[PDB]
């Protein structure tokens, strides 16, 4: 004797709870490819979902796309073409802070729907990166006159009384300019970043495809757990944070934000990219040199926390953006999300539900067994 | 002092369960390489063994192999030979209707004892994909027409508005058409197309071969468990469920069906056959095409969830499918089970024992610590 | 405030139990490299060191050496030195019976400390492999005349009518004849064929080298955990166990008989040595070839169950079997017992202390960080 | 309605503790790869930490460096530059009693900060190892007369009888002279040499680069719990102890202390260096030889537990040396903690938190994604 058809929906009341796991049930030390969001009920098309994003208390983009403060990935022309693609671009400061007000100034001084703009202004919304020295103070200054919207105070390990007072300093100085603190990958950490008055905080520590920096100070965390660790504790708080590092395609977006993250901020992704800063080189691949800020040879312009290497070429971010971005959409239609605050809802109230997987099952859930293969877009 | 061996079997009484794992015990997030089943007791030959399957609620088929609806993998000639060899063919939709409908006359039209055939005009039986759009109802009326048994809802995630709309749509116009809805992989999503009146569930996502859903959308889940999971539910409405994707050998097949899957779905490994669609090509090695149905080759006849690769040639399925039909009876004698309804009847009594496969145990369990190898028959 | 040095024996007193897992809490569905024995107290010499086993409730040897019945491993020659080195040899029936008689012959025939000798005859000890069907009564009685000691019953899945039968007759008709039975990996497949009357048992399925029955009948188990839980049970009864298949090195000798293993069998470490069967070949290493019995080759002389392969040239045994039986004695004296006797009573009362190993353990302990590197003995 | 930023410290109070886990907590079978710390709070510069270590009861190093006694590491050369910069060297006994007497006179005898120095002749701090049979007292004896410091009872396994008589010898014998027994894995093993009068402690055994001692003996442990359990024993005695081997990195040298170790020792990172012995040879690399004391070739000057390879060309220790010193300073300023010390009491009570590692995290932590990478300092 078999049940009904037609009472298949109310069925499901027999069960304890919802096919897979709860984010809290996930949530040891696993990062992204360490599990998946399980699909849920599409009733509207890809196209419906919204994808804006808090970077920080004030700050809010179209798309939660953030270029990394590197010296091989964003300048002035990644940070105008990131902003116009609904994203924002963190000008790195591996250069003098002469050489960064100009970029910022580019930046902003730029004119030709989606597009990150500052609400009074409508100039192009623009990000820069800096150290928590005395020195820096000055640097700010410079970049605040060319018109910087939010700055990054920039360290691989932001829970210093450095940057705390930086912070602090910034907050009393510049009230009107947003401040993203980090890095971080703890609650402690956390807490006492929002306490000294962050705007924003970035999240990570080893993670970034170029950075070493658990192999040579044993430390760190595994991103997915900072990332669920930290959210957890600051989102209570309506402080946004930044997943920074070990994004490498869509599916980690969208797990980044599952577990708590409102943006993403990329590096190694947009390295490659027609609009990332350096000259393209042939080795018969067509490559840009990405490296890590930590690396001997950045710091050049002593003991590295990162690496030199290279990058197969990416095409232009006018493609790439969007692709990430209609990827994204898509994602969240298979979830059954129509946006990334429904995401964020629905993710908390144990709706949307996950699922582990093994080394079997990574393996499984990519390209195997085939002789060769070729194209995301 | 040792026992008596005249009360061995007495003695298993002494232990508290049978040696291994139940299946409930068995089922994180893990996939077919990642367990064994236990052998069990011989005292038949594997000839006896009856590999008799349900696709839908109202067609069995002799062999539980189902070609994928893929354009590498079946067309006229795949679903032909599949028919006679005792299993089914998908025929796939990268077509116009026209040509989609003629293919399947060409298997209503075939003529030429385990042979898949309806049960009043003796004629092959065939199997076709649809999507689930408006133009799709008149190419299914084509299909139809041609003497179509079985239509396939073809999609990534079929658990959407647009599909149960189809499957209410096709249960009232065509009422003996039969109808597998899919692809799914949790429970509610099964519960959802059942209660739209699916007569058959296909099960996966992102466990193919040639799949990167998993990477792009975040979204899927390990085959094993999936293939579990929705069984454990839509068998209690006497729904056949196919197992499709990541089958690679004999031993996924029968870790599939012992999982609650009724018929598997096969697509890389047909696809390198004589009678799957596309040219050989050498590269020094025999190679034919296949891709995803989301890759942007298959798509151009836009983000990409299949990629575009090639596999072996594996000579004809006339001895590819015996192959596969004679090592599932041995594979069934050693387990100790006559058919595969006393296969599935025995393992959700906990009579059919299981055990996990640490890596180290997956190694073993293949070919290690050898110069070179060669021939699976 | 430190503790004195001299309490640092009465300390240990403190602690609930022993540093590290008895053999119990360590054993899911590991194998050997996924533990290691802890060391102990040397209080002896690794030559004081006995490694009497007991092959069957009749056959003890000096060594746990058994070469497996495979038409690449043990012919003659083989079993011949095998035996005068204290193991035994296993003569397989890849062969007319006839032919395999004449081997057995020449063992027994063969004239020239430890060795491996009957009690009244002092001729060497010799095995020999047969399968369960009714034309094997005919090829049994040829090698009983030829002076066959004990024979295996050779399968991959041994817990059947057709061995259970065999097992009866031969028991019936020659009472004086030892019989080893199997293969089998569970408790009820063990109980079967000890009611049946086997002399010992032989453990493994799918552990082998050139094995792939766990990949094709989706049946088998991890080689440690079918050792631990087949002797947990046959040991009870006074059944000697083979642990079959899965060992390359001395410390996997150790490892199964601390998990209950009587003698270990051998076929791809004593595949490459000068008294295996088949000629040696250039490709520029000196090898021979390996094969399953299983494979399309062998069985040649269809479904494979086993693969052809090749091996790199061992030498001789004359050196290589004293290597493992010095290396055994000098495992056994770093875990502090001076005999295999010692060490089974030691394991199974708690004394002996096990450690997991996680894949990061693993790859530590072998050679790593090394630009290259080349010498067993 | 969010929290106020205010109150973010306060509210870490809610939490039952801190994130991540405890020491404790943390530790189956598990090695430095598996795990990571979590950073603390900054409030000093990294030239802030002291990183005084305890070699043994009566012996305290500016640095806690040892270099390994090998025959392709130590000699006079190594002793005296690793003396130099704050650490020690233990000159190798795979040679006669006067060749090794003559090295330790050479380093006691250089004449030219942070210096390991006598307290009293301000000579030069250095250290050699021995055997502990009876031809070995005469040898310590000669070694004593050239004014050894320390020494080290040189075995894989340390706990035997002949160790046990050599310490109470040696302690009897020689009573100013500091003894270094080893090597040990277990709580049992470590209070066994411990009560015999050991002034410290060796812990070790498998985890070498070149070491197979798991492999061919089954015996050993996994570093990062050995270190744990041995010296939660030994540190209650106030001996320290030594982690020696499988330390790749700085990071590695930060766990083991982390997991309660006083000194690291190191054979492969140093092999590679100016000042060990052996001629640099080209492969087109500069290459050395490094081989363990167990290889076929060191013991020619039989079962080998180690194997002869090469390692590149690391440059001098002269700017190595400070390369570690430096790094770990600023791996214990991430922590947050000011010493060795400071890390040591912020560990074991509860304040210093860890984080397991997954796979992923593990592939996550190093380099990963890019077309190719070079440049440690
Ligand atoms: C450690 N972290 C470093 C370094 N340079 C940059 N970064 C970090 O990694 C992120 C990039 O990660 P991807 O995976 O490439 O996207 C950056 O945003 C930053 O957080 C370094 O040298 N050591
Ligand atoms: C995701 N899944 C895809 C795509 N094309 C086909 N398929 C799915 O995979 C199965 C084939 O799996 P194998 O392991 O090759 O047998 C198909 O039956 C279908 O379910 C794609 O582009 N993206
Ligand atoms: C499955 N098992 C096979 C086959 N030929 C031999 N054997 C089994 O493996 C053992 C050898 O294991 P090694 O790891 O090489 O020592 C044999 O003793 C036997 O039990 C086969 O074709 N399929
Ligand atoms: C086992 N252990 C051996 C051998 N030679 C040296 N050693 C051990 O390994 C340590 C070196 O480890 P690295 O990872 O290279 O730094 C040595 O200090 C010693 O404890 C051997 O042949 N077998």
């Amino acid at each position: 004797t078999y049940r009904d058809a037609a009472t298949a929906l109310e069925h499901l009341a027999t069960y304890a709870e919802k096919d897979g796991l709860s984010v809290e049930q996930l949530m040891g030390g696993l990062t992204y490819n360490d599990f998946l969001v399980l699909p849920g009920k599409i009733d509207f098309p890809s196209s419906e979902v919204v994808l804006s994003s808090r970077l920080t208390k004030k700050i809010t983009l179209n798309a939660p796309f953030v270029s990394s403060p590197m010296d091989t990935v964003t300048e002035a022309d990644m940070a105008i073409h990131m902003a116009l693609l609904g994203g924002i671009g963190i000008i790195h400061h591996n250069c003098t802070a002469e050489e960064q007000a100009e970029m910022v100034r580019r930046v902003k001084k730029y004119e030709n729907p989606l597009a990150s703009k500052s609400a009074d202004t409508k100039q192009l919304l623009c990000g820069a990166a800096i150290g928590t020295i005395d020195a820096d103070r000055q640097r700010l200054a410079m970049l605040v006159e060319a018109g910087l919207d939010v700055v990054v105070l920039d360290s691989s390990q932001g829970n210093s009384v450095f940057q705390i007072n930086m912070i602090k300093w910034i907050k009393e100085t510049f009230p009107d300019l947003q401040v993203i603190a980090g890095n971080v990958v703890t609650r402690e950490q956390a807490a006492s970043l929002i306490h000294a008055g962050a705007d924003g905080l970035r999240i990570g520590m080893g993670s970034g495809s170029i950075c070493i920096t658990q192999e040579v100070m044993a430390c760190g965390r595994p991103q997915g757990t900072a990332v669920y660790n930290v959210t957890q504790f600051a989102n209570q708080f309506g402080v946004p944070c930044i997943a920074d590092g070990g994004v490498q395609n869509i599916g980690h977006i969208t797990k980044a934000i599952a577990l708590g993250a409102s943006t993403v901020m990329m590096g190694g992704m947009l390295a490659g990219t027609t609009e990332s800063p350096g000259e393209y080189f042939f080795r018969g691949k067509r490559l840009k040199t990405y490296r890590g800020m930590g690396s001997i040879d950045a710091m050049q312009k002593l003991v590295a926390q990162g690496v030199t290497g290279s990058v197969i070429d990416k095409g232009s971010i006018k493609k790439y953006i969007p692709y990430l971005y209609n990827g994204l959409q898509h994602s969240c239609q298979d979830i059954g999300v129509r946006s990334l605050v429904e995401f964020r809802e629905k993710v908390d109230s144990g709706s949307v539900r996950f699922e582990f997987r093994t080394p079997s099952a990574q393996l499984e859930g990519g390209v195997h067994n085939l002789h060769s293969y070729e194209r995301l877009f």
